[PDB]
């Protein structure tokens, strides 16, 4: 659907920084960043700027709340 | 009995999230749980709305009886 090839969980590998993940949060909080940022890399198209996000993510795809979003 | 793909254990690969990790107690509380959602997950049926449930399964396709049925 976004140019991603069929199969590239068995052909391609991954290495993902992440600054500072020891956040005070007890989830990740960045859940559709890491998901924005695995399909910019592998799909080849650039990630916008001056749009910064926040949102955790399920195995299905629905991104639920997140704790404090006042300091998000 | 259930309508699945005919070919789901050799073509279909599959993912599970049980939050707050695992019990820590001996013992899946939530066996049927897994049972129902793995067949909806194939079934291409959305499944309902707040149906509550718990206990384990067999080889055999039983529930188990499980301790602790009070705090749930």
């Amino acid at each position: 659907d976004y140019g991603l090839p069929e199969d590239f969980y068995n052909k391609v590998d991954l290495h993902v920084h992440v600054p500072d993940g020891a956040t005070p949060k007890d989830g990740p909080s960045a859940g559709i960043t890491m998901a924005t940022a695995i399909a910019s890399a592998l799909s080849r198209r650039p990630a916008r700027m001056d749009i910064a996000m926040t949102g955790e993510v399920s195995l299905r795809g629905k991104v639920m709340p997140i704790g404090g979003v006042k300091e998000k």
